């Protein structure tokens, strides 16, 4: 099972950067959503969930075939709330349909990370949209009410270790939980992509407590939130030492995330040696828009 890039024909870095303007427009633009966060947070979180589907062992899910388009991943509970960030995407797929799917949700994810001031993202084109029926299984995205030891072991199947997963986890940064999708009661939320969830797990007063859904999360004195599976990353001692670098290093922060969000996007796809090199989009504001 091999999934070869193959570039949309004729398309080059401007025809992508276009793509990545009308998004970057539109998230400045809609500015109501979820009380004001925007669209940012569940654009990362819909890139993510395309992509964490994948399984190193036969290389089935994954982003390239563009396969949340499909009613069982659509559906999938765990993606509960993304239909949100598939709308937001509908009018730009619509103003650039050569783009392919996987194309334009893997993208959607790097320009949300990028004008919300975080790092650049390298990011390769070429995902090819594949049939109804390589869509994987619901059950392949990770459960929240669990320890570092299902962590470790589920981001295995990602190939991904300690430092990328715990690089990974960085963006909880970003927007919140609702109860009515996940089940976990969101606290204060923020649309700037910091280090501040290190900071959060490290400094704040944090107890556990049982939601209204009945599910357990560590709840701040000032209003914050942790899942299980966040906390986890301060309880196991490995996780705990590259929460406190990147808690105390916020370049090398955005350094990994970069590497590892690029990677997470990229998995299950074969680039042809004579593949286009990464492209790296200016934001809005470095071209003056
Ligand atoms: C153990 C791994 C993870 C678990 C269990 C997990 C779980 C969750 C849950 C329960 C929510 C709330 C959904 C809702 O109620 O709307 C959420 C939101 C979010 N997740 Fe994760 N997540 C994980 C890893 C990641 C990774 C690797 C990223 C991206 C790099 C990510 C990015 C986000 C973002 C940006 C949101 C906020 C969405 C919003 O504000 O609408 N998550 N995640
Ligand atoms: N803002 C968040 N803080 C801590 N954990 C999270 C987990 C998922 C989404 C948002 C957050």
């Amino acid at each position: 099972l091999v999934h070869v890039a193959s570039v949309e024909k004729g398309r080059s870095y401007e025809d992508f950067q276009k793509v990545y303007n009308a998004i970057a427009l539109k998230l400045r633009e809609d500015d109501e959503y979820d009380n004001y966060i925007g669209y940012g947070p569940v654009l990362v979180r819909l890139a993510w969930h395309i992509s964490g589907t994948w399984d190193k062992h036969d290389n089935t899910g994954g982003s390239y075939g563009g396969t949340y388009r499909f009613k069982k991943e659509f559906n999938d509970p765990s993606n509960a709330g993304l239909q949100n960030g598939f709308k937001f995407l509908e009018p730009i797929h619509k103003e650039f349909p050569w783009i392919s799917s996987g194309d334009l949700f893997s993208l959607g994810g790097v320009t949300a990370v990028q004008e919300m001031q975080g790092p650049k993202i390298p990011w390769r084109c070429g995902r090819v949209d594949t049939p109804e029926d390589t869509t994987p299984d619901n059950g392949r995205l990770p459960d929240a009410d669990k320890d570092a030891g299902y962590v470790r072991t589920f981001f295995q199947r990602l190939n991904m270790n300690d430092r990328e997963v715990v690089a990974l986890m960085g963006a909880h940064a970003l927007g919140k939980t609702h109860l009515k999708n996940s089940g976990y009661e969101g606290g204060g939320a923020n649309n700037v992509f910091t280090n501040e969830f290190y900071l959060n797990l490290l400094n704040e007063d944090w107890k556990l407590e049982k939601n209204d859904a009945n599910n357990e999360q560590w709840d701040s004195k000032s209003g914050y939130m942790m899942l299980p599976t966040d906390y986890s990353l301060i309880q196991d001692p490995k996780y705990l030492s590259i929460v406190k670098e990147y808690a105390n290093d916020q370049d090398k922060f955005f350094k990994d995330f970069s590497k590892a969000f690029e990677k997470l996007l990229e998995n299950g796809i074969t680039f042809p040696k004579d593949a286009p090199s990464p492209f790296i989009f200016k934001t809005l504001e470095e071209q003056g828009l």
